[PDB]
């Protein structure tokens, strides 16, 4: 189990608890760094896993793929 797989692991799973969120709530939730938070984030979109959603004077927010 691969540290960084822990911290992707980690990371869906909080999504899973709570739905579609910014990288704030994550972070400081699961107490990671919001560099390392944002790092994986972008792993995961590239493997398909999170997606990432903008609008208008909001903040954007990652959910689950599937």
């Amino acid at each position: 189990m691969s540290a960084e797989n822990e911290i992707e692991m980690r990371i869906c799973d909080y999504l899973r608890r709570h739905g579609r969120s910014t990288v704030q709530d994550i972070f400081k939730e699961l107490k990671l760094e919001k560099s390392t938070v944002n790092r994986h984030l972008y792993s995961l979109q590239a493997s398909k896993q999170v997606f990432k959603t903008v609008e208008d004077n909001k903040r954007p927010v990652w959910d689950l793929v599937e």
